[PDB]
């Protein structure tokens, strides 16, 4: 295992195109065998089932993943939430926020929006808890990011125990995190971090990403 | 030369103890044969032997210095100008400052500020506007940091030509610096600088430093 960190972003709607992202960037550090990679991650929500499958490829990860909460102004709103509560830790800067999960279905007329039935919502609300419980973290404010629709600034976050980092920036990310336990297992063995002597590598999106981030 | 670049900050008054540090890191990149060192500036000013020792360094240096004023909110001012001035590229981060460049001599009384005879006054005059032609920056613009104790706002700054890339963070410096070419020579060569496949150390102060810091 390299001493060696990734850093890509993820940023806009989540969508079937952002679980590829997602998927590439995880990859070219888990090939090239690296000590983590840092998704710094900028979202108002989107697709549930893409989420749920951005989770799953998190999850079984063979590297750590570090969601971090960047640049400042960034949230990890709905569905960015879960991607972070999946994580190996939750880093967010200055000036963020995460949560606001609150289930809506769409939009009834002219003006208007649509509640979801509370069948559908306590799926979500059980998933919540799990990937918060799972992790070792706060369960029941992860609950409330869906039953209240509440949304935490980064200071409250990580005293209720949501978050591990905060962080001005990868270089305080990486000082910070160092000699941190991964919240959830890699490939079976949880991790201890190291990022003494690191060497950071930054990856871009490509020309099609901008392309579908104009679009949608 | 190694594509690797280091990065480190530096922050507050300018001292002997700064040229300290200033060496210290620009040697280590020197040593790994780096393709560049960003150094993080953010200085309200400090003494004028070690601001020029700092800049017969970087003039020395045999690998390019970038000056990054960062983070968002610090400046390169009095002092910190002409190290910028006199480096291989200049970056702004956003909400920053550079310039006001008046030099006083120090305070009178109970309430005062004491003004600088032009004999000295004449002096920084012209090392500024020798920096600035240097570099091939705007020597005009450079005066005026003394003479109408001006500063100014990074897209300002890049627009006079006083500096060339406006950079977020490191990342974005790195992906707008690829392919620029260094504003004054290095060990005798030009450079063009080259980020593409690029991995980034960061160092950190000593305990010295902090210590120092403190003190001062």
């Amino acid at each position: 295992a390299k001493n060696i960190v990734y850093v890509a972003q993820i940023k806009g709607q989540i969508t079937s195109y952002t679980y590829d992202q997602f998927d590439r960037y995880i990859t070219i550090a888990e090939q090239d065998n690296a000590e983590a990679i840092i998704i710094e991650l900028d979202t108002p929500g989107g697709r549930a089932d893409a989420m749920m499958n951005i989770v799953q490829r998190i999850q079984q990860s063979k590297i750590p993943v570090i969601i971090y909460v960047y640049p400042p102004g960034a949230s990890a709103a709905s569905a960015g939430t879960y991607i972070a509560l999946g994580s190996h830790l939750i880093a967010m800067a200055p000036g963020t926020s995460i949560g606001a999960c609150r289930p809506i279905l769409g939009y009834s007329q002219n003006g208007s929006i649509i509640e979801a039935p509370p069948a559908i919502t306590n799926y979500f609300i059980a998933y919540i808890k799990s990937l918060a419980q799972e992790s070792g973290r706060n369960a029941t404010i992860a609950e409330e990011f869906i039953t209240k629709d509440l949304s935490l600034t980064p200071e409250e976050a990580l005293k209720y125990g949501v978050i591990e980092v905060v962080a001005r920036d990868i270089n305080e990310l990486l000082k910070k995190s160092n000699g941190m336990k991964t919240k959830i297992p890699v490939n079976g063995r949880y991790v201890t971090l190291n990022f003494t002597n690191v060497e950071v590598r930054y990856l871009a999106p490509s020309f099609k990403d901008k392309l579908i981030s104009y679009i949608t």
